[PDB]
């Protein structure tokens, strides 16, 4: 399975699954700096799943590792903002993260395998 390009549609389909999860609701759009006027004091780099989908569809990811780093930033930002480990929105974040990690591992493995095959004889 040595298709170097296959990660992109695999990531589009996984973003579609994430958008169907009720747990994605708080993460589908950039945080509004009205309801949370301090947000930028805590969080240096906002990220959300619509920004990730747009960056992918623009042709602005070179690899599924870069997409993975942005998705993990959504979850670390939610960790940085939660008052406790017992919030609705942080709790939703940890379930969505488990689901994402379960599905992205094969995408990453297949991509890195494809790149090693492409360099086998270099
Ligand atoms: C719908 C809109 C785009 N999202 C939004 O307003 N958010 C999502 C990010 N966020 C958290 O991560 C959080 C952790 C604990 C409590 O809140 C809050 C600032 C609320």
């Amino acid at each position: 399975s040595y298709d170097i390009q296959a990660w992109k549609k695999q990531c589009e389909e996984l973003l579609n699954l994430i958008f169907q999860c009720e747990d994605s609701e708080p993460f589908r759009q950039p945080v509004d700096l009205l309801e949370y006027p301090d947000y930028r004091d805590i969080i240096d780099t906002p990220m959300d799943f619509a920004t990730v989908r747009e960056t992918l569809e623009a042709g602005n990811y070179e690899s599924p590792m870069e997409l993975c780093k942005d998705v993990r930033l959504i979850f670390s930002n939610s960790k940085a903002y939660t008052p406790s480990k017992r919030s609705r929105i942080y709790s939703m974040s940890l379930r969505l993260s488990a689901f994402f990690e379960e599905h992205i591992s094969s995408v990453l493995s297949d991509y890195k395998s494809a790149l090693r095959f492409h360099k086998r004889n270099t």
